[PDB]
C-alpha cells in the first residue's frame, strides 16, 4: 500500500553526466557514445548561434567525466542542442533512444551540477509546455528520461527558467518544447490547464488505496463533464483517455464516467475539509500508467 | 526556483541489490562488500511468523539454502550470522560496485531516499521521513522487504532504514543497517499499530523559510510569540514540541530571509487557526513536514 510521486532508478543516466565548460559558462553535458550533448547556449558570447559557433576552436571545449577530461574532436549543433564529438566513447552507455513525449507525460528529472548529480524527481510536461521542476544556476543540461526493461528513453533536457519559476526545455533533438526560444528576450508560460485523465488516474490511486470518499452513484456524459471540464480549465477528456483508463475502471468497478461524475462533483463542492491520498488538492501530475506500475510493482 | 521532494540519485544503492531466496520466499538484499544484509524473517514460514525463535530456526539452515542471485550471478553464501532482526549472509565474492558507506540510525523527522526494490531489481525511488511514531508513508508491495533507505550527502552513501513490514493502517516499519527496529514494533505477526502520529513542527518551519526564499510571504504576520506559548498553541493541533535545539538549527534559514524563528512560529501558529484560505505554499494546500532544515538549505541554496 501506499502511493508516492517515483521517479525511475537514475543509475544509467548518472553514468552519463558529464561537465562542460566553455568561456564562462559551466553546465551539464550528457555523453552517450562518442558525443555529449549540451544546451547551445553555452556558446561562448539576440545570437546568431551559427556565426557564433564557426568563431569557436574544439580545445574551447573543456568537457569532465569526473576528473577524467575527455577530447573534443568535432562539434556540431542540431537546433537548441550542441554535439560535441569525444574521443572517447561512453564506456557507460546504455541502451538509449531520443524520444519526444506530449503534454499530459511523466518523466524523471536528474537534476545535476558541474556534472554532477544532486537529485532525481518525477515531473509532467503541462500542457502549456514547461515543468514545474526544481532548478537553480548551473543546472542547464541535466536531462529527463523514462526506462522501459533496459532502455533509457531520453525525453528532456532543462535550458531556463521563466519568470513565474517554471521551467523550460528541449528535446534531445534541440526542439524546444513550447514556443520559447533560447534568448535573452521576453517569455512567459502560457496559462496553464489541468490534465484531467492524470487527475482521474489518481482518484482511481486514492480508491485502490482505501480512498473512497469521493465515489458517489451518479454518472455523466462525455459531453456534459467537458462542458464542466472546460469551464474549470480542466483538458478535455476524450474517448481515448477514457480507453486508456479502461483497466482502472476494471479493477475499480468504477467507470470513467461515473468517476468523472466524482471530479465534477469535487470540482463544484470542493473537498470540505476532507483529503485525498494527504493532499488537498486534485492532483494531475500522474498518468494512468504510472498508477498501474507503482500499484502492481513493475522493475528495472 | 521550485521546491520538489527530491531524492538522491540512486545509482551508487542500485549496484547494492541483490534477490535472497529462502524455501518459498524471495525478498531483496543488501550487498556490500563480502555481506549481504537483509531481513531475517526470510528464514520464516508464515506459520513461524506469529512467535518465530530466529535463533532455534538459523541453526537448522545450511549455507546452499540461500539462494542469492545478483542479476544473472548466483552468488554462493559461505556463512551466516544474525545481528538483532537483520541476517547477514556472508558470500564468496565482494561486490565490486560497492560504494563508500556507512550505517547511521535516524532520528525522527529526519528525511532519506528510498529505492523501491522487487526480486532484487529496483522499481523508483522517492523521498521519505521518519514520522514521530517512528513509521514510514512510503509506497512499498508485496516482495518490497528488504529495500533500503539511504542518504547520500558528498559522496558517501548512509544506509539509514531497511524496510520489514506494513502495519494495519498502510504505514511501513523497518530496522536500522543493524537490525534495530524504529519504534516498538517486532518481526512478529502478532497484533501491532503504529502510535497517533504528530507534525513535524521544525520541518513545517524550514518549509515556510523555503517558501519565503522562493518568494512568498502572503502568511507572514506582525506578531511574535514566546517559544512555550507557541509550544501551548502547536500541541493542540497535534504538532511536535519544537525545542531549542530546533531553535538553533533554524537559526541559518532565519538569517538568510530576516524572519526571526520566533516570528516564523507567529505565522505557523496563525496558519493553523486560519487555514490557508484557498491559497497555496508552494503548491500545496497542507502544511508539508517532510522537508527538514538540512534538505531546504540543499535545495534552495546549494
Ligand atoms: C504490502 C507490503 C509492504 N511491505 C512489505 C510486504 C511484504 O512483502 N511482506 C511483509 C509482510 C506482509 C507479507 C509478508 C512479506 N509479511 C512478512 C512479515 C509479517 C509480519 C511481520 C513482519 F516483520 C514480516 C512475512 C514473512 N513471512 C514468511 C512467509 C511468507 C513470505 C512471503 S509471504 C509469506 N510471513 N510473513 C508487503
Ligand atoms: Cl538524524
Ligand atoms: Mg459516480
Amino acid at each position: 500500500s501506499g502511493f508516492r510521486k517515483m521517479a525511475f532508478p537514475s543509475g544509467k543516466v548518472e553514468g552519463c553526466m558529464v561537465q562542460v565548460t566553455c568561456g564562462t559558462t559551466t553546465l551539464n553535458g550528457l555523453w552517450l557514445d562518442d558525443v555529449v550533448y549540451c544546451p547551445r547556449h553555452v556558446i561562448c558570447t539576440n545570437p546568431n548561434y551559427e556565426d557564433l559557433l564557426i568563431r569557436k576552436s574544439n580545445h574551447n571545449f573543456l568537457v569532465q567525466a569526473g576528473n577524467v577530461q575527455l577530447r573534443v574532436i568535432g562539434h556540431s549543433m542540431q537546433n537548441c542542442v550542441l554535439k560535441l564529438k569525444v574521443d572517447t566513447a561512453n564506456p557507460k552507455t546504455p541502451k538509449y533512444k531520443f524520444v519526444r513525449i506530449q503534454p499530459g507525460q511523466t518523466f524523471s528529472v536528474l537534476a545535476c551540477y558541474n556534472g554532477s548529480p544532486s537529485g532525481v524527481y518525477q515531473c509532467a510536461m503541462r500542457p502549456n509546455f514547461t515543468i514545474k521542476g526544481s532548478f537553480l544556476n548551473g543546472s542547464c543540461g541535466s536531462v529527463g528520461f523514462n526506462i522501459d526493461y533496459d532502455c533509457v528513453s531520453f525525453c528532456y533536457m532543462h535550458h531556463m527558467e521563466l519568470p513565474t519559476g517554471v521551467h523550460a526545455g528541449t528535446d534531445l533533438e534541440g526542439n524546444f518544447y513550447g514556443p520559447f526560444v533560447d534568448r535573452q528576450t521576453a517569455q512567459a508560460a502560457g496559462t496553464d490547464t489541468t490534465i484531467t485523465v492524470n487527475v482521474l488516474a489518481w482518484l482511481y490511486a486514492a480508491v485502490i488505496n482505501g480512498d473512497r470518499w469521493f465515489l458517489n452513484r451518479f454518472t455523466t456524459t462525455l459531453n456534459d463533464f467537458n462542458l464542466v471540464a472546460m469551464k474549470y480549465n480542466y483538458e478535455p477528456l476524450t474517448q481515448d483517455h477514457v480507453d486508456i483508463l479502461g483497466p482502472l475502471s476494471a479493477q475499480t468497478g468504477i467507470a470513467v464516467l461515473d468517476m468523472c461524475a466524482s471530479l465534477k462533483e469535487l470540482l463544484q463542492n470542493g473537498m470540505n475539509g476532507r483529503t485525498i491520498l494527504g493532499s488537498a488538492l486534485l492532483e494531475d501530475e500522474f498518468t494512468p500508467f504510472d498508477v498501474v506500475r507503482q500499484c502492481s510493482g513493475v522493475t528495472f
